[PDB]
Parts: C-alpha cells; structure tokens; sequence
C-alpha cells in the first residue's frame, strides 16, 4: 500500500536546516528558520524561563492530565496580553482561550473548528506569507486565496492592491491578517490601515483571523497589540492563534493559544465546546511545561519584570543589526539601496534577492537563506555581517 | 458566524473529571480517568522522571525548534523498546518513528497520514474499545467500523465472534488493535490467537494499526509486544501509536510515538515524507520535555534501571489492588462473582455495572466510574476499597 504513496518535497523552511547542518564547509551561514540568536550567534533560554522551570521542579507534585483547554491561567494571562487589562471583551466574557502545541497547533485548531462547525469555505491568505498557512488550512479541507500585499517596487504595503484584491471576499469568508511583524515582508499595516481594514471588515462581513506570532517584536506588548485591538472593538466574533515561541524563546515546548470571540459569553461557550471537542479528536490535550513556565512567569511581577527585559533586549539588538546590514552592505560595495530594510518590523527582512542568487549564495559561499529572499535579521552578528555582507554583494 | 453552533456534549472520559473535581462530597472517589495512583490515593511524579528533569533544568542551553520528528534518540528508543534490540526491522531500517504529542497525537497523525495519502477508507474497532479511538479516524475522514470481541456472559474474549465479524473487512481496510491491556475490558489475545491474528491479517490482506498505551502494565516490557512482534515478523507494512503517559506518568507533558513499517528502506522513507507532512500542518513539531526525559531515562543504564523498578511496583501495586478489589467485594456482602475481575489485565475493569448503577455510584456514593462500567483498578487504595465496595454493593 504504501508502494503508491508520492514523496513529499522538503519543508521550504525547515527543510533548510537539514541541508545546513550537512554541508561540511567550514564558515557557513544560517539565515534560515527564524529563530533568535544573540551576539555570539547561539539561542540561549531566557533567564526568566530557566528560574520558571527551576519553581516548577520543585514544586511540581503530578503530571496529572490538563484539561482539554490548558492551563486556567494561561488563558486568563493570553487575553490580559491581547485585547488589555481592562479590556470589555474580558469583562463581559466573550472570549474563551484554548492553550494549544504552538501557534502552528493554533492555526490547526481553529481550521478544524470551522471547517466542522460553520459554513466556512474559503480563507483568505496575504501574499506572500508563512508558507506553512496554506497547508495547515488545506489539511481542514479549506479552500485558500491569496490577496495583494507587497509593493515590490516601493517596497512599502501596497494598501490600494490590497483593497481592490479582496473585493471578491465574501461574507462568512475568513480573512487571515499577522497581528505585527508581517512574515516575510516585515511590513505591517499603519494604525490608520489597520482601522481602515477593521471597517471593511465588518462591512463585508468577513470573519477576522489574526496569526499572532511575534507581539512586541515590533514597538512592544501593547503597540504591537494596536492593530488586533482595532478590530476587536469593531467585530462581534474573531478567532486569534497566538504564539509564544518567540517572545519566550520557547520553541520546542510548543506553547501556543487559540483564542475564541464570540457576541455573548452564551454563544462562546457554547462554540467553544465544539472546539474542545476538535482538540480531543487531535491531541487529547496540551503539553504542560512550556505553558505552564508562561503562566508562572505572567503571573509573578518580578520574573514578568525580567522577561519583559530580556525581550526588550531581543527586539533591539534585531534592530541593531538591521543598522548594521544596511551599513556593511554599503561598506563592502553594494550599489543596490538597502535602505528599506531599516523600516521593515520583526526579525525577518525580505531582501529582493532572487530564488537564483539564494541558491548561489547557498552553494557557493555557504550562507543560508530561505528561497524567497527572506533572510533572519535576528541571526546575523557583528562576528558573521563581513563575511555575510561579502557573500551578497558577490551576488547581486 | 457562530450563532448556531450546537453545544457539544461532554467527552465520557475527560468530561467525568471536571465533575469530579466540583464535587463537594469530602468522601468523593475517582475511578474514572485511567490515571495511576500510589498507595497514598496521589499520582506521583516518578523519581527517574524528577531526576531527568533535573538534569535537563541544568544541561539545556537552547529551546531551538525539534526537527518534525523529534529528539532522535526517542525514536530509536522506542523502536528497541517496541521490537526488540536485535530486530530485523530495525536492522533493514524499515522502521520510522515520529515523536508525537501522546497516544492520541499519534493516533490522529496515522489518521491523517492514511486519509490524505492511500486508498484506505475504513478503520476497524474492538466493540469496545476507547471512546476517542473512533473519534479520531472520523476527524480524519475515515468510516468506523467495529467488530466483536468481548463475551459479556463469560467475561471472556469471544475469539470466533472476533474472526467471524473480520471476515467483512475487505483488502485495503485498517484493523486497529490493542497491543495489550485491552481498553475497557483488560482482556487480551493468547500468543496463539496473536499468532492467528497474524496469519489471517496477511492473507485478508489487512493494514495493521496497533495502539500500544500499557507496555509493562500486563506482565513486563517484552512479555506484552509479544502480539506485535508476532506480526512484525510477517506483515510488510503496519503502524504502531504507542504512548508514554502510563508507563513513565508523564500524561500531561503529551510523549508518544508514531511508527511506520514498510516492505523496505525505500519505501519507508518515502511514505515517512508525508506523514512529515500531515505533522507539519498539524502542529509543525513535537514538544520537547516529556521526550527528552524519556530519552535520558532509556539512555542512561542506571536511570533505567530506576525506572523499570518503578514500572514493576506499579504493575504489582494494581495486582494486589485487583485481588483486594474481589476479596473485599464478597466481605462487604456482594451478591455475584467478580472472580473474573482476577483474569483482566492493565488498570481498568469491565465491573459488568449499568449505566444507571454507574449513574447512581456518581450521584448517591459520589464514586466515580465510566458510564461502560469501566473502573480503575489503579485508583483504588487500601483506604478507599472499603467505601468504594460498600458503594457498589448497595447499587447491586
Ligand atoms: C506567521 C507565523 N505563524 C506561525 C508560526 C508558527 O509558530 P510556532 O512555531 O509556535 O508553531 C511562525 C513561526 N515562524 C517560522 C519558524 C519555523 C517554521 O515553523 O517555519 C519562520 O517563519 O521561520 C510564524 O512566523
Ligand atoms: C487505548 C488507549 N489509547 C490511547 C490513549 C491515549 O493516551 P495519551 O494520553 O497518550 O494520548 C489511552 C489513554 N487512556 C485514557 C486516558 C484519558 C483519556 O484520554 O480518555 C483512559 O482510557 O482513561 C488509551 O487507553
């Protein structure tokens, strides 16, 4: 039987990171997989994180299955970090969370959940985007279109395009927008967009899906949350996959959550059974570590007061280093302007390159980079930017 | 959009549990989830866990994303552990494993591996069997049939009902099979009857799928894949959900495994690209801390050495609850047998109990039991046999 099955070609994104721990040569570059990395090139885990896990070893007394949905706190603490603290959403208990394996697992959920309990057909996704977007709604039998985004030319948010790419939108149709740090272009909508698209939203009756993977990447926690929070004052229901495997540095504990909202506190509930019960059908329910060091850390006003910190180090050493690929670009002769990529947000920067000049980059002078011109601003260090800066410029 | 989504009812299983613990009855007992407990009535965290989980807290130095299959190590372990050190599959690198986020991630990503990639249409179940088994294929798209199994009136295996009832399942057709510790009834195939299964499911050229939740619960860790190793020995291709929650109590940090068999290398690692795939629009990857703790434990001769000692008191601990169970039973002024209850395997019991004598232990006992009759043999303690025996007398 399994003679007829068809190989599967490699994950454009993780596949990468196969290829790179193969190739021998010495120097080698990973500006692949997005993924954090500080000045000496390694991703290390937050010093908040290893004293969350050090609480939870002692005084962990069972393994004791969780409930279908996670962690109590670690829902209440996702909500506080999305729509606010005072927030009438909460208030009036409109929104139920589900602690899910990774924003991926989000995604996952919430595809299954409509693809069974509503009359949702289609989805659409910006292009370009998270390759992994289409797949996962795919795999719920959801039909996916693409909708305008990048001004290639410009460089900029071609918001006209946008617009006029998804009149054909139906109501009952969802639409799929990244709540900051737009992955790969790292250009994300103005407030006065974002406003704009919350309006036009609910006038055409679209079903908002926002995929929440880097908040405070961008400005920070509540900035980042701005665009998201437009909407939800605006939308009656809303469906949020939020991830912190970034803000955490959490990766492998896959740590995610799908957030639910709905009119009424009856009306969620009563949805969000369904989507209790799509999550037993999967996974049963979530993995406990990673979300449980999350809540501890949320819940405790002096490792909250560290992580916050350690992400706050993050998010400008990333802007650091896009000074200073824009500078040594400039510095080892390129005569290509680079310029835009100090306005680009989060730690992704969508370089121009073509899908030729990746794969030379890649065989010739060993630096890695996804084949969409995509490269990770987060994992270049002031040890590798000659040697990186050298490579593109022999490129271009 | 979500207006008119009818409620979902609870899961027979997970539901029992969230009103177990509102219960406000201080003499309340839980027999419900399939959950180890020691002789205090607590589901401790094993001493080779909190050792592993020592170590990591103070050798992990990154979080870095776990490759779609997960910690190789695992998979390797799992394989020796499931077909033995010397086995042939292992040897023809025929096996692939996938870490997975327990029994139940495993079973769901066999699902979708079928679903989305051959001609399968139809799984078959014991009757009865595992609530969520048939909840999980219909997910995935596939029709459930179940067959028979259990003779009511003997408390037996009815192994000609059993065959007579394959014999409609067509070539191409999924059997799902339970390695052993059989869910709900603890009633296994003898080597012998392993050894027809086999016979009959190469020649009705069925796709074995074996669900592997107890290895070590029955008699030891080799003794109870004798039924599997049966047929490794002769199928070409089969697939094995296992899990880790029993055996290690890590139920809520989710650590299982999906292994794949084929005709040979090729064809394996062909097949193994897509169920990759399914993963990868799933949850993308595995989490990492129940499957690193196992894979230090299995890899460590004297962290091993721990552990198995802690399997066996465990196994030993439920025998000697079981013949409590029955001898207590008679004292207390049982008006039946429960001498079979002797003959059953694993943590469960099929008491042969309605569902309105279980309705009535819940509501007038406040003891806990699984609608089927199901009771957890591993939640009873020298403590609360007596009340929990009393409770079932008076319902007879
Ligand atoms: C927009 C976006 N959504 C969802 C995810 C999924 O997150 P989680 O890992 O919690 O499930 C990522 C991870 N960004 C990827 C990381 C590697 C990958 O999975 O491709 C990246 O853009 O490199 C992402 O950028
Ligand atoms: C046959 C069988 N398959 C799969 C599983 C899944 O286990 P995991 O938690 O790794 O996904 C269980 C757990 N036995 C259940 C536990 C609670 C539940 O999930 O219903 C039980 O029968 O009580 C099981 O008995």
């Amino acid at each position: 039987m399994f003679e007829n099955i068809t190989a599967a070609p490699a994950d454009p994104i993780l596949g990468l990171a196969d290829l790179f721990r193969a190739d021998e040569r010495p120097g080698k570059i990973n500006l692949g997989i997005g993924v954090y990395k500080d000045e000496t090139g390694k991703t290390p885990v937050l010093t908040s994180v290893k004293k969350a896990e050090q609480y939870l070893l002692e005084n962990e007394t069972t393994k004791n299955y969780l409930g279908i949905d996670g962690i109590p706190e670690f829902g209440r603490c996702t909500q506080e970090l999305l729509f606010g603290k005072g927030s009438a959403l909460i208030n009036d208990k409109r929104a139920r969370t589900a602690q899910t394996p990774g924003g991926t697992g989000a995604l996952r959920v919430a595809a299954d959940f409509l693809a069974k309990n509503t009359s949702v057909k289609r989805v659409w996704v910006s292009n370009p985007s998270w390759p992994n977007h289409k797949s996962v709604f795919n795999s719920a039998g959801l039909e996916v279109r693409e909708y305008a985004y990048y001004d290639a030319e410009n460089h900029t948010l071609d918001f006209d395009a946008l617009i006029n790419s998804l009149n054909e939108a139906q109501a009952g149709d969802v639409v799929l927008f990244h709540g900051c740090c737009h992955n790969p272009t790292g250009i994300d909508p103005t407030l006065e967009q974002w406003q704009t698209l919350a309006q036009l939203s609910v006038e055409k009756g679209w079903l908002p899906l926002f995929d929440f993977a880097y908040q405070g990447f961008a400005r920070g926690l509540e900035e980042d949350a701005e665009g998201l929070r437009a909407f939800a004052a605006m939308h009656k229901e809303l469906i949020v996959a939020s991830s912190y495997s970034k803000n955490f540095g959490l990766y492998n504990e896959r740590v995610g959550a799908c957030t639910l909202v709905a009119a009424d506190s009856e009306t969620v509930d009563r949805a969000f059974s369904q989507m209790k019960a799509a999550i037993r059908a999967n996974y049963s329910n979530p993995p406990a570590h990673g979300a449980s060091v999350v809540a501890t850390i949320l819940s405790n006003d002096a490792l909250r007061a560290i992580w916050e910190q350690e992400l706050t180090d993050m998010r400008q050493r990333i802007q650091r280093m896009r000074q200073l690929f824009v500078n040594t670009l400039q510095e080892k002769g390129a005569n290509r302007d680079f310029s835009f990529i100090i306005k680009q947000n989060g730690m992704f920067s969508f370089s121009g390159l073509t899908k030729e000049q990746v794969l030379r980059l890649r065989e010739e002078f060993g630096v890695y980079a996804v084949a969409s011109g995509r490269v990770n601003v987060a994992g270049m260090t002031p040890d590798n930017m000659a040697p990186l800066c050298e490579a593109i410029v022999a490129v271009l």
